[PDB]
């Protein structure tokens, strides 16, 4: 399975995965391949957020899927 991430700065990230992949395996692969750590952003798909213990196909994340991204928040 190939999948895609939509950054704010207009750069499409490409990733190679199994349809079986746990959301953690994808959170790992993105930082080895490119370098997108959690302390700066948060991955979105079809308005829903994506967290651990689940899989790609459970979120209905098909092959060729484009995920959005956001940033992390600001304050104190």
């Amino acid at each position: 399975m190939q999948i895609f991430v939509k950054t704010l700065t207009g750069k499409t990230i490409t990733l190679e995965v199994e349809p079986s992949d746990t959301i953690e395996n994808v959170k790992a692969k993105i930082q080895d391949k490119e370098g997108i750590p959690p302390d700066q952003n948060r991955l979105i798909f079809a308005g829903k957020q994506l967290e651990d213990g689940r899989t790609l196909s459970d979120y209905n994340i098909q092959k060729e899927s484009t995920l959005h991204l956001v940033l992390r928040l600001r304050g104190g």
